[PDB]
């Protein structure tokens, strides 16, 4: 516990961050789930590679928008 459970979906075509040759996250989407026992993933420059989940993150509300965080009805 202690780190909270706001989400976990991931699924292929999904938009996330990842960890890269560059120790900087840089916004991508996964091409594949444990089809190499691994997580195939496309970058915005084009390249695919793939990694484990201990190098990839999903990205926050502030990266997607239009987003309902506090907006509930009344």
């Amino acid at each position: 516990g202690s780190s909270g459970s706001s989400g976990f979906d991931f699924k292929a075509g999904e938009e996330v961050l990842a960890r890269w040759t560059d120790c900087r996250y840089y916004p991508a989407k996964i091409e594949a789930i444990n089809k190499e026992g691994t997580f195939t993933v496309q970058f915005y420059d084009g390249v695919i590679r793939c990694l484990k989940r201990m190098h990839i993150k999903a990205m926050p509300e502030d990266a997607k928008g239009q987003d309902w965080i506090a907006l509930v009805k009344a």
